[PDB]
C-alpha cells in the first residue's frame, strides 16, 4: 500500500523519518523534464536532509543546459545506454567522457557540466546533495510531477518564469553561455 | 589518471577535494569483505564528509551479520542479480523483500538488518551516510583492502578482534544473536 505525503498524493516513500521501506524498479515518486524522467527514491527528508537517490532516463537527444551547483555535489552512476558527460574544473579546464553502464562520474560543486544521453533510454542512477541540503525536488519544481509511468511522450518545457525562479529555492545556477570546446 | 592517496598506492579518485573525475567500471577503491567485493567510487572527502558512492558484489550466499547503525541511513539499489534485503523496524516488525535489478530498499538509521545475495555476482549501489559521516572505509577496516579486480579468491573473515575494534572507528553496531523470522 501507498503513502500520502508532502510531495504525492500516493508514494511509496513513507512519510515520517525512521522508517524502512522498499519501492520496486520505476515506482519512486516521479517528475518530467524536458524528455526525461526522474524518478526519486529517496530525499533529504529520510536521511536528516543527508542525502537522497534517485534516477534520471530519458530519450537519445541533445545536452542538458549548462549548470553549476554552489553547494551541491553530484554523482553520475550510468546504468542503462550510453551517457556522455561534459565538465570543466575551478581551473577552466573541460573534460567529457562517455560513460557506459557501470561507469562512473563525479561533479563538484561550483564546476560547470552538462550531459547528452547517447543511446534511446538511456538511465544514471544520481546523488545530489551537499553542505546546502539535497536537491531532488528541483526536478519537479522546474519541470513537472508525473503519475503515468515511462518516459514522457512529450517533452516538458518549462516556461521561462520557471527558470528564472527555481534557482530561487533550488541550488542551481544557468550557463546558457557557456560553450563546449571538447568537441 | 591515476594517483597515490592516503587509501591507496593507485587510485583513479584524485586526492584533491574540488576536482571533477571519471572512474571506468570496476576501478573504483577495493576490499574484501567476506565473499565480497566493495568498490568505492566517492567518499567522504569528495563531497564534504555528506554522502559517498559505492557498488557491494559477490557469490550467491548467505546473509551478513546483522547489524545496525547509529547515526547513517543506507540506501541498497539493486544492479545486478538478485538480492533479499533483511530489516527490522524500531517498533520490532521484521520485513524482508526480494530486490531485482532497479528495485530500491532504504534502511534508516537504528534499525537492524542484513542482506543476502541469492544470484551469483550480485550487485548492490550504496549510499551509507548521515549526520555521523561517510561510512565507505568500514569495508576495508573490518575486511581488507583489495588491488586486485574481481570476486576474492578466498572469503576474508575478519577475526574476531576486528568484530570488536572497529565499531570504536565507524558506525556499527553487531546484532550476533539476533534471529530473523520472515521466512
Ligand atoms: O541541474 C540538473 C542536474 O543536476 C541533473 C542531474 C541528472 C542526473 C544526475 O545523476 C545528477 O546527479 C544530476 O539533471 C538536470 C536535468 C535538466 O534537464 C536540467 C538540470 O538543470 C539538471
Ligand atoms: O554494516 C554493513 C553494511 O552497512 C553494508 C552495506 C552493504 C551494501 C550497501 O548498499 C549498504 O548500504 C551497506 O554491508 C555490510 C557487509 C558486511 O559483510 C558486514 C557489514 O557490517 C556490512
Ligand atoms: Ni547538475
Ligand atoms: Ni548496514
Amino acid at each position: 500500500i501507498e503513502y500520502a505525503t508532502r510531495h504525492r498524493a500516493r508514494s511509496f516513500i513513507p512519510p515520517e523519518p525512521g522508517k524502512p521501506y522498499f519501492i520496486e524498479k520505476g515506482l519512486g515518486d516521479r517528475a518530467h523534464l524536458f524528455g526525461d524522467l526522474i524518478t526519486i527514491y529517496a530525499g533529504g527528508e529520510q536521511t536528516e536532509n543527508t542525502f537522497n537517490f534517485f534516477t534520471c532516463e530519458g530519450p537519445k537527444g541533445e545536452v542538458i543546459p549548462a549548470h553549476s551547483h554552489a553547494d551541491t555535489y553530484e554523482v553520475f552512476y550510468i546504468t542503462q545506454g550510453a551517457v556522455r558527460l561534459f565538465v570543466e574544473d575551478l581551473e577552466g579546464e573541460q573534460h567529457e567522457k562517455l560513460l557506459t553502464p557501470g561507469d562512473f562520474g563525479f561533479v563538484p560543486k561550483n564546476c560547470v557540466h552538462a550531459y547528452r544521453m547517447e543511446r534511446h533510454h538511456s538511465q544514471v542512477v544520481g546523488v545530489a546533495a551537499g553542505p546546502g541540503g539535497t536537491f531532488e525536488r528541483f526536478f519537479e519544481s522546474l519541470g513537472t510531477p508525473a503519475e503515468e509511468l515511462g518516459l514522457p511522450v512529450r517533452p516538458f518545457v518549462p516556461e521561462p518564469e520557471k527558470f528564472r525562479t527555481v534557482p530561487e529555492q533550488y541550488d542551481v545556477r544557468f550557463r546558457p553561455d557557456h560553450q563546449w570546446h571538447t568537441g
